[PDB]
């Protein structure tokens, strides 16, 4: 309720508190039944810079009130009555930067009620019910930077409306959801500077489109969103008039698009970040994206038709400066031998869920990869059931390669992953199965993150281990695979291991002492090891020696396994550790002559669902169990 700043928000207050510190700087009546807002009421509250009644029932303003707060910069009337401004509403509200009056059902304003407001930044007159955006007869608000009319009324746009505006720069001109049919000429000339306009479900279309952008020629135009606004084709000269502007961002998402006509975007060779996710695009033709060779960032997620989409070969050549394509949740049938051919400095690529299937990685299916600079690709959810030799041999600069999520049911010979030199992580969780050979990963030296969770993973237990020529491994997922047999030289010259995942297997004969051979010490020389996962093996023992190496370990999960009697110096050299797990095992004690060391440094304590007997009570830090104690 006060901290300076004053919260009185949903407190059913039909006045203001009289009783607060005069320290308030920020007073907050948002949700209560106010219904006036009377100037003695705020007398004592001098110093507020901001003020918000926003979903009140204010109905007017008393000027006064601006005189007893000389310091006011953010006024809030959002959701209140206040449908009726005069010139004497705001006058003394000179020092205002916000202004915000959404939902005051608002339908027309007459005169200058805005024109003190020499400082004023952003004006919100959202969700209203204005047919005009005349807000003045005079030059005024030349500090304005975002003026918001959206959802609105208004049916054209006039320069003699816009004039008020001829000394201002305006970051963002909000125009969304109103029933925009004309854009009188030189309308957005009579704005000193425009930077950002947003049409957002405007019913254009093509046509008036096209008059649009004309209106903005020459112009500071920067930014220009379109979404929802019908266009439902382009062509050549829908964006004509934009020849005229360093247009640096354009949206045209949600729009239905269905074509897009052969040097659609010609005239747009400074534009930057271009959005067209959620359309309908049949057929990309060869030239729709001609001209666009400053984009760096190109969102197509669900561009295109569902159910099929062509795209032309050759389609993305033109972008030279894309660096960051997005094409996910499509229905393309496959990538054709020259479907990125031309992208020279594309680093990002998602694919995820990008086709209708890619049942086959080839060695040619990346091919028209070969000449970007690419290091991430996501290959997520593309239903992928073989990955042939040398399929990312074209990537040699790829670090991040995500195959998660499809059916990959193969061995790995470890020809899959030819020339990828650069790797540094490969998932390739939650797939159909993977057999590895001692070769499966010989070729990636440099990996530092394998993820293999949940991918029914076989011969783990391999004579030279799979994992022995990736010396620089920092994280190994191995969860979920129901692994039985491991050996001990598994994750042997692995000293760089700092999280290994190995929960949800069937590990607990390997730590039996009656294990034929004797226990499976397989986390030894694990000395960067930071997170060991062990939960839900069945383990109901602990070899003495099987963490004497792991100097390092700072969290350690044996939670849901079976265990109660734990040997005595069990975790002697765990001297790091700060969250021990141990919730929801066969545990009935709980003595010093094993715990001591592992409690010594703990920040975090979790054996919360366990049968206890001969205890020893807690002190220094988290334990989050008092019902589960
Ligand atoms: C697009 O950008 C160019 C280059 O930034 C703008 O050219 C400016 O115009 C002035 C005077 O005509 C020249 O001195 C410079 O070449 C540019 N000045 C700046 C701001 O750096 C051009 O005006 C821009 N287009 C539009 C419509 O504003
Ligand atoms: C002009 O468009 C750009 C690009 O969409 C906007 O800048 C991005 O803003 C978002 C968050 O609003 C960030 O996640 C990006 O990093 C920004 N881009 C960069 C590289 O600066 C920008 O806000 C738009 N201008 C206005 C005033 O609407
Ligand atoms: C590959 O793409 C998928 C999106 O399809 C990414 O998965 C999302 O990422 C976060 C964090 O992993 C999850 O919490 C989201 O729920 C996922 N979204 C979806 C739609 O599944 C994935 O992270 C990408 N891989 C990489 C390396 O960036
Ligand atoms: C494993 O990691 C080390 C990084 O610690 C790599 O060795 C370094 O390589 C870089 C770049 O080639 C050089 O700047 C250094 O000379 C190396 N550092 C040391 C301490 O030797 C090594 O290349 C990695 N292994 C692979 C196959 O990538
Ligand atoms: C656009 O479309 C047609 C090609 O069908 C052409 O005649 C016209 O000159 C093209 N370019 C422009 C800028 O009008
Ligand atoms: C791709 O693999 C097949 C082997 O089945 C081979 O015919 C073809 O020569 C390979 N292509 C390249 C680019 O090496
Ligand atoms: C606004 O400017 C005037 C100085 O003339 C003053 O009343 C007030 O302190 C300023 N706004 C602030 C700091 O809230
Ligand atoms: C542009 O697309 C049209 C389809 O409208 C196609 O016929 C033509 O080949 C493409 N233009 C060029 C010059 O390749």
């Amino acid at each position: 309720v006060s901290h300076e700043v004053a919260d009185c928000s949903h407190l059913k207050l039909t006045q203001v508190p009289d009783d607060l510190p005069t320290n308030i700087t920020v007073l907050n009546l948002t949700h209560n039944q106010l219904r006036r807002l009377p100037a003695a009421n705020f007398t004592r509250y001098s110093q507020l810079t901001s003020l918000d009644v926003g979903f009140n029932t204010i109905s007017k303003l008393e000027p006064e009130l601006c005189q007893k707060l000389p310091m006011l910069k953010v006024l809030n009337l959002q959701h209140n009555e206040l449908s009726q401004l005069s010139d004497k509403t705001f006058a003394f509200c000179t020092n205002l930067t916000e202004l915000h009056l959404m939902s005051n059902s608002i339908q027309k304003i007459k005169n200058n009620p805005f024109v003190k407001q020499k400082n004023l930044i952003t004006l919100d007159l959202s969700h209203n019910g204005l047919s005009s955006t005349k807000l003045g007869t005079q030059v005024q608000l030349e500090n304005l930077q975002e003026l918001l009319l959206s959802n609105n009324k208004i049916q054209a746009l006039k320069s003699e409306e816009l004039d008020i505006f001829a000394n201002s720069s305006l970051k963002k001109l909000e125009l969304s959801s109103n029933q925009i049919k004309e854009f009188s000429p030189g309308c957005f000339h009579a704005i000193g500077r425009l930077f950002g306009l947003f049409l957002n479900n405007v019913q254009l279309g093509p046509s008036l489109t096209e008059k649009l952008c004309l209106e903005l020629a020459n112009t500071s135009i920067r930014n220009l969103s379109l979404s929802n606004s019908q266009l439902s084709t382009t062509s050549n000269t829908t964006f004509l008039g934009l020849k005229w502007t360093n247009l640096t961002m354009l949206d045209l998402s949600y729009n239905n698009l269905n074509v897009v006509g052969n040097d659609s975007f010609a005239w747009l060779p400074q534009l930057e970040y271009f959005f067209l996710e959620y359309n309908n695009i049949q057929h990309l033709f060869s030239h729709s994206l001609h001209g666009l060779f400053n984009v760096r960032y190109l969102n197509l997620k669900r561009s295109f038709t569902k159910q099929l989409p062509k795209i032309d070969d050759f389609s993305f050549q033109w972008l030279k400066c894309l660096e960051h394509l997005n094409m996910e949740d499509n229905d393309i049938p496959g990538i054709k031998s020259n479907m990125f051919t031309g992208l020279i400095n594309l680093k990002y690529l998602s694919l995820s869920n990008s086709f209708t299937s890619l049942r086959t990685l080839t060695n040619e299916t990346f091919v028209s990869l070969a000449h970007s600079p690419l290091h991430i690709l996501n290959l997520t959810k593309n239903k992928i059931s073989k990955i042939e030799s040398d399929a990312f041999s074209w990537l040699g600069h790829l670090e991040v390669l995500d195959l998660g999520l499809n059916e990959i049911g193969q061995e790995l010979t470890g020809q899959e992953w030819r020339g990828l030199e650069n790797i540094f992580e490969i998932y390739l969780s939650y797939n159909k199965y993977l057999q590895l050979t001692r070769n499966s990963f010989a070729l990636v030296p440099s990996l530092q993150r394998l993820m293999l969770r949940r991918v029914a993973l076989k011969n783990v237990d391999s004579s030279p281990s799979p994992f022995q020529p990736l010396r620089n491994l920092t994280i190994l997922d191995l969860s979920n695979n129901n692994i039985a047999n491991i050996n001990d030289d598994m994750l042997e010259g692995l000293e760089k291991l700092e999280i290994l995942d190995l929960q949800h297997n069937n590990l607990a004969r390997l730590w039996k002492h009656a294990n034929p051979g004797g226990p499976i010490y397989f986390l030894k020389g694990l000395s960067h090891l930071h997170i060991l996962n062990l939960e839900s093996n069945g383990f109901d023992e602990i070899p003495v020696e099987v963490f004497k190496d792991l100097f390092e370990l700072k969290i350690i999960d044996l939670g849901l396994n079976n265990l109660n009697t734990l040997p005595a110096s069990v975790f002697n050299n765990q001297v790091s550790l700060k969250s021990l797990n141990l919730q929801k095992n066969l545990i009935t004690s709980v003595e010093k002559k094993v715990f001591g060391p592992a409690f010594r440094n703990l920040t975090e304590l979790d054996m919360r669902f366990n049968p206890f007997d001969c205890t020893c009570e807690s002190i220094a830090w988290f334990v989050n169990w008092i019902n589960e104690t």
